[PDB]
């Protein structure tokens, strides 16, 4: 009845679930598309042809295959973003969480993990969405779609690896969320896609491209947007690696039948297990298969899109978060350690700029650093630590975030931008890394409401507000209630540039965020870089 | 008898004149060269020729041929440096203040003035020699030398005008003491020459030129060195101007015989009025006439005889005033103003960037404006005046001279250096100005303890302490007295970099003078110009 629902391509059978003091329905593990399996890996997703019989929506579906990090194992720290379920190349699902009793016709908010487009699955703990849709009253649905080389390969003129599937599968998805939404209370012309990372970046995509803009309403980005330096390539580069995972794999490479052929016989951990080695250099915050910029999903550059105002006019919201680099740090440059204060010295310092802007030239190394060093007090390890930080996060994600944030402000319907910087007082990460890049999720999706997660008061309340901000933004294309008395969090505009700190304290209005630092990193060193 | 002196040219008769309370004996205006006339202009000096009778010496002598400020007529902080006796080419004199009675053989200080190359006179109220003298015991002697076009007129090749005939003319006065100084009771194996700007540039010189090191014992910079941008020209950018001098006035220009013997047939006043017009670009703090990197007063780039210690080897002190660059953003770039504030606006900073690094292309340009630019309150008048002023100085005279501190530190016998921060109470220029190129001067000659002219209690203090450091470092080569009680200035060292604060506070040692900027202008800039 209520958990018995018709859809256009067959009947689905969910489950009551409880959340906190109460209990909501979920459809777990509806299929979207066609298994992209077989003859199907790197091709284009197909519509899942209707089933007879009723859909068992009770249990998360499996996940997509993927890279496994087994660097601390057991560590909850890094097993909360590795898969919990089975992974399957049989892994294009949906999940949604409705509120009880069903609404007529609500705000919908869709969510798009990130993880690099290497990794992420829907089913995470951290997403388990039923805490938003219950205290916001919003249908939610996390989406899935392929990661590695089977969701981004990309063979530019072939039609059997074009490139781009994994956002193909995520376009599917909106497009089964556009056809289906209503017949669980949500309103398909009231969709807000939403997302971290990858996940933010995808949304960023979609706005850009015209194959998706009337699939969604608005779009928030988290730590992410689609002009990041890691989040895609040029079809040269992408054909490039592609050709060079065929050779460690010892495939045909003398034409592209050929090398898609070789690499549809492989099982799908011989592809994961080469899939880092196509990096054209040591690098942190750089991963193998990501979108390509291909001439059909993106008409034109992103930049020039961005220029002429091609892509989709409405509200954004978007922010970033205090320490988006240690991560990244952490996992991949020398001196850093989970267990230790990770002082580093001038000479792990070099060693960390280098692995953090790979494309650069020594001058431009000499331009980082010299705009990092404290040349005062140059072997503190503290600062050489924290420059470090903030260099990864600054490149990475803060300053292509505030490119995006004003090009598309010249030309948008509204946007609102915000600065996460509270570190969660139950943290299992040391102190050094800070606000770290994915830790504001936890708060959207309302975790610290659960008491057996031993968050603060303080906290609850802020996950509280943010879920607020999201839903009310979602909702209208404003995060502010109207005629309430708390404080306003305000338009971005072209001149006076604010945002907003999210924190457990009273809320700040600032201007400008680190325009210092970007300034650096989105004109002087690009010029310089052109320029030698 | 104590007036009347033999000197290997001929007899000087001095004269006897008050100081403070008391009297000491001057000889002004003694000949040391044959005056610099008619087919012997642009010429190497060549010594004064034994005269009979007696030389009376007690008046000041003509000041070299040079250009004239009009910009604030009657105005006494300009005027103050300004020719104050009759212009003549006939102008290659010294000046002796000896204590009274006369000393054994005690030591002798020998001032350059400065005044970019193109200006300066031996005779200006400010280098007074008689406080010093009476004051610390010391014979002081002030020389002079050909400035402009008629000291470094340059066509290297040619004997008629090789250049560096001005650095010559020092040189030949350093000779004259050598041979001479006996007589006054100097001692010629305990001399130290001091200058400031162009003078402090010229003591680097005789530094580094292995026809002048035997000349004296210790060396005093004061606000310029050698290496500084604006302090010496290539051969070939020499003979260019050299040539453009000649078009400006109609000179035959095809062979150097000609163009000499034109400029040769010019009165002086007619190549002063063009002097200026020579310059590549439009610029502050540059000027046309100065030093040539010619093989012969210097046998290597100054930057190699640094790098391998081809340099006299001795004590020296020297520093740099807070505020450099006032008074050349004052005379020549848009916005500043003698009577008022002089806050900069955007369009009149990049204005003044433009013409403080004129060599620099639009890459280093950028550079230089990010450098010193707060992007969170870009349209600050006052910090872009303030700006612009750390610019100009940090660029021709602070970080120039701290490149020179720290190579030659790595081979010299001790280093002593000072940050002149003090801002006279009865200074006539505008406080926006700060602490100017120049004004520690008059700290140095002890003008401070004439009370006529009005400074405080403190500023007395202030020069008699800064007047002991100077002649005790003459003296012995250390400005501290040991076994005393007072706070000592410290060496400053290839590892801590130390110097003092001079101003009316008690001592406050530093570390790394500037060393933030001086790493962009003396390592980053430089490699950035030089790949663009
Ligand atoms: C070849 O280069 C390297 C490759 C690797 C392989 N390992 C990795 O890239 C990182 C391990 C896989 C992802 C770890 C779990 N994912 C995390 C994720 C996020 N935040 C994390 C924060 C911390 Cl402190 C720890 C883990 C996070 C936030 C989201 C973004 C990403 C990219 C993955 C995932 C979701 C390690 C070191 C290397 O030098
Ligand atoms: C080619 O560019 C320009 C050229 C000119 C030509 N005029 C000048 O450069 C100024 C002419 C000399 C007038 C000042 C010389 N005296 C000063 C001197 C010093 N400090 C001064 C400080 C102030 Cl506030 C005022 C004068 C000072 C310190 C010493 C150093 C110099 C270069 C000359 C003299 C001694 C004017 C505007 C321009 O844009």
């Amino acid at each position: 009845s209520e958990l018995l629902v018709n859809t256009k391509s067959g009947k689905v059978m969910g489950t009551r679930v409880p959340v906190l003091s109460s209990h909501i329905s979920a459809f777990l593990g509806i299929p979207f598309a066609e298994p992209p399996v077989g003859n199907m890996r790197f091709r284009r997703p197909e519509p899942k042809k209707p089933w007879s019989g009723v859909w068992n929506a009770s249990t998360y579906p499996n996940n997509c295959q993927q890279y496994v990090d087994e660097q601390f194992p057991g560590f909850s720290g890094s097993e909360m973003w590795n898969p919990n379920r089975e992974m399957s190349e049989d892994c294009l699902y949906l999940n949604i969480w409705v509120p009880s009793p069903r609404p007529k016709s609500t705000t919908v908010m869709v969510w798009i993990y990130g993880g690099g487009f290497y990794s992420g699955s829907s089913t995470l703990d951290v997403y388990n969405g039923k805490y938003l849709a219950y205290t916001e009253e919003v249908v939610l649905v996390s989406l899935s779609y392929r990661v590695g080389a089977f969701g981004f390969l990309a063979l530019h003129g072939s039609q059997e690896a074009p490139g781009n599937v994994g956002l193909l599968d995520q376009r599917m998805a909106l497009q089964w969320v556009h056809d289906n939404i209503q017949f669980f209370g949500g309103d398909p012309k009231t969709v807000t896609i939403f997302g971290e990372s990858a996940g933010g970046a995808s949304v960023g995509m979609h706005i850009l491209s015209p194959g998706s803009r009337d699939l969604f309403r608005r779009a928030i980005l988290q730590s992410g947007s689609p002009n990041c330096p890691w989040a895609s390539v040029s079809v040269a580069e992408g054909r490039r690696r592609a050709v060079e995972l065929g050779r460690n794999l010892n495939c045909n490479l003398n034409s592209d039948e050929e090398l898609i052929h070789c690499l549809r016989e492989k099982k799908p951990q011989e592809l994961i297990d080469v899939e880092w080695n196509v990096l054209p250099f040591d690098s942190i915050f750089r991963f193998s298969f990501v979108p390509v910029i291909d001439g059909e999903f993106f008409p034109t550059s992103l930049e020039s899109m961005l220029n002429s105002g091609n892509f989709k006019k409405t509200q954004i919201l978007l922010g970033v978060n205090k320490d988006e680099g240690s991560f990244f740090l952490l996992y991949g440059a020398p001196g850093f350690s989970k267990d230790s204060e990770s002082k580093i010295s001038r000479e792990d310092f070099m060693s960390g700029v280098k692995l953090s802007v790979p494309h650069a030239n020594d001058l431009g190394l000499d331009a980082v650093t010299l705009q990092y060093t404290d040349w005062m007090d140059d072997n503190n390890g503290i600062k050489n630590r924290d420059g470090l930080d903030d260099i990864v996060g600054d490149h990475n994600v803060i300053c292509p975030l505030m490119h995006f944030v004003n090009k598309y402000t010249k030309f948008g319907n509204g946007t609102y931008l915000y600065f996460f910087n509270h570190r969660a007082s139950n943290l299992v990460w040391p102190e050094w890394m800070g606000v770290i890049h994915g830790y504001e999720i936890e708060f959207v999706f309302g975790l610290p409401l659960v008491k057996e997660l031993n968050y603060t008061a303080e906290e609850e309340a802020l996950s509280r507000r943010i879920m607020h901000y999201w839903a009310t933004f979602a909702k209208t294309g404003n995060p502010n209630e109207p005629h309430s008395q708390e404080s306003k969090w305000p338009l971005f505009t072209t001149k006076e540039q604010k945002f907003i700190d999210l924190n457990t304290e009273p809320m700040k209005v600032h201007q400008r965020l680190r325009v210092q630092m970007c300034v650096f990193w989105n004109q002087f060193l690009p010029k310089l870089l052109n320029a030698t």
